[PDB]
DNA sequence: GCCGGTC
DNA sequence: GACCGG
DNA sequence: GCCGGTC
DNA sequence: GACCGG
């Protein structure tokens, strides 16, 4: 991690920081705590200047950066990963149509929320804020799917030095007119228990978990994380196969006719 | 619908209205431009202010037209239908702890975004916007699972003509500064063929579907509709669970 | 006192 | 809540 | 058109 | 994206 060595002078600029409240409206969803992490973001792009990127904003610089280089199959090669390209990439009309004057922007599906860069090492920041004036379930974390066809580039491709899943949780309450930040905790996903791992199939089949309450207790190699972890999604998988008939379908049976 | 008779008069209202963009940042997600409900939560006000509701201004209103009644208990036993219960109704402990001085609040999961009463008859009214500015996917109209759940509660207590599940589209593209309304559509769940709802399972196990797209040639009745639809449920549930072995196990296998 | 459904 | 297609 | 993951 | 318990 990047951050990790400077998560304290981050928690520290964060914590008590008054931020104006999300248009006034509902609180919920890409609304929550949103100025606080364009605030995390601006701050690490002063300290860390050049390690900082948005994921676009970092697509944007690869392809710039390689402005002879025209049409998706090529621009595909700036990666020099699959695994990596799996995790950034946009999408062959998007590749293919890119443009200095048709420049990448913010998409909802992007995996990550920053993304750090140095010595062909990446790291994948991603924020969680959370309305600490309550308490609610686990928020959605990252997709089952997409970080079981991650591991499998991983061991096919065998890149187990590339990049790094990290968790920074941001916890505001609203003190006022405000929307004030509480608390912040940090952890890095391929440091956690995989077979521990939560996964919520309904929940957009994405993994879910307090950044604060996340077990950081594994002691093997990070190819043995994307195996133990491939071997932990491939078992819950047929497990929810069995309790989806269970729940979704002999309950209700009896209805047809 | 209550709506329906003045649809074109609502069209005329929201069509042409502007919202500025939430932090002017990424307009997407949850709060993508959803500030429209209100707009029409507002007009529907004005024009229907006797049936006009938010799901909680419903149920505060339901609690307070009854002092006399007190505890969860009682409570859930005001609304006279299992289903409206299942559908409206909030938490027990939420229902418990209920009073004027502790009134209910948007919760983020509520069936509806407004409710137009009338009759003891509910149509649950809710706003679907939506980036005209590109070809994106259906959103979530709601899950399958609880549409089945509200299928089996209809048959069992035979309440085949006490509530709607009405949809109101809203689409709108950014003017600059503030995004603006260019175009409607309305379309009753009820009225659409219980068949060929596309069920996501991935996503929350949500019903998808554009408004303007959805069908309103459905002739059999509600108990049919119902029937029909746990029948169309049941199957998908059984193929998603085949389908979730060939493409989340067959392609790992080659890992453990 | 784990577990997981919904907008 | 509502998003496009490496 | 149809299908379906993922913030 | 992030929400609790009819």
């Amino acid at each position: 991690s990047f951050i990790k060595p400077i998560y304290q002078d981050i928690n520290s600029i964060l914590i008590g920081q008054k931020v104006k409240r999300p248009k006034s409206g509902t609180l919920s969803g890409h609304a929550a705590g949103e100025p606080f992490e364009k605030l995390v973001y601006k701050f690490l792009k002063e300290n860390l200047s050049d390690l900082t990127f948005k994921q676009y904003e970092y697509l944007n610089d690869l392809f710039m950066k390689n402005p002879a280089i025209i049409g998706h199959e090529a621009r595909y090669k700036l990666f020099n990963s699959p695994t990596l390209l799996f995790l950034l990439s946009r999408g062959k009309a998007a590749t293919e149509n890119w443009s200095i004057e048709n420049l990448f922007e913010e998409k909802q599906n992007d995996t990550a929320d920053i993304l750090l860069v140095k010595d062909q090492f990446y790291e994948l920041l991603d924020v969680k804020t959370r309305n600490i004036s309550k308490s609610a379930q686990a928020p959605n974390i990252i997709s089952a799917y997409k970080l079981a066809q991650t591991c499998a580039k991983m061991i096919d491709n065998k890149e187990f030095d590339l990049f790094d899943i990290n968790y920074l949780e941001v916890d505001w309450e609203l003190n006022g007119e405000d929307l004030v930040c509480v608390s912040t905790s940090f952890a890095e996903l391929f440091k956690s228990e995989p077979s521990e791992l939560y996964i919520n199939w309904a929940a957009a089949m994405q993994i879910q978990f307090h950044v604060r309450d996340l077990d950081q207790g594994f002691n093997g190699t990070r190819e043995e994380w994307a195996k133990s972890y491939l071997k932990h999604f491939v078992t819950q998988a047929e497990q929810r196969a069995i309790s989806m008939i269970d729940k979704f379908v002999k309950p209700f049976k009896k209805y047809i006719l």
